[PDB]
């Protein structure tokens, strides 16, 4: 139920969202690294593997692409370039427009509310 | 920046619920599609296949794969209709049983209403779709 209603709403909230990373020509995943490494000061290997909800062993090699395209740089730390703070607040933009034009029909109240439990529910293991 | 991010906020929900629910589709022969695939199946009865395919989120021909495995291990069955074997329902109600254990156990912290709220403001911003 509430599996499947997450999956459903990213589904529906991805579809709207792909074309706009193949503009950038960056994955999900990456952007997701992208964001959370702006979002956040810095990021080690682990932190970001949980954060992004990525496995260990894919994470590396996003993280060497990112690298290779100078948008993430090791120092194990991560932290985005100067090119990745650009490109973050690009991609930035155009979906705060997209939360924007959601939030005009939803409602901004049912919005927050959204996000409040979307996070308390993130939070669920180490409260288990 | 000014919001903060839906895509992730709704990814790193769903990671933290799958973590709860893994150790019991793992201890069967199941796997999370599959699991979506057998509520799915049981919530509704009976369901053809594209309607199956839009409500589990998976591409057709990846479903068209995994339905053929259902009907290997006689869980699911075609009539172009699916529905649930007889054993197909026993695995169901014994799985369901362990899943909504957790369930309980997450709503005791959560809330039970606040829970409620959320498939209901899901399922809104899911509607949305444009």
């Amino acid at each position: 139920s509430i599996n499947i209603g997450l999956i459903q709403a990213r589904e529906a909230l991805m579809t709207q969202f792909r074309p706009i990373l193949n503009q950038a020509n960056i994955t999900d995943q990456q952007w997701r690294i992208i964001r959370l490494l702006a979002e956040n000061g810095t990021l080690d290997f682990q932190d970001l593997a949980n954060q992004a909800c990525i496995l260990r062993p894919s994470l590396t090699g996003i993280l060497t692409r990112l690298e290779k395209a100078g948008l993430v740089v090791r120092l194990v730390f991560l932290k985005l370039t100067a090119e990745g703070e650009k490109l973050y607040e690009e991609i930035g933009e155009e979906v705060d427009e997209r939360y924007d034009a959601i939030e005009e029909v939803l409602g901004r109240e049912k919005m927050l509310l959204l996000k409040d439990l979307l996070a308390e529910l993130a939070k669920i293991e180490d409260a288990l």
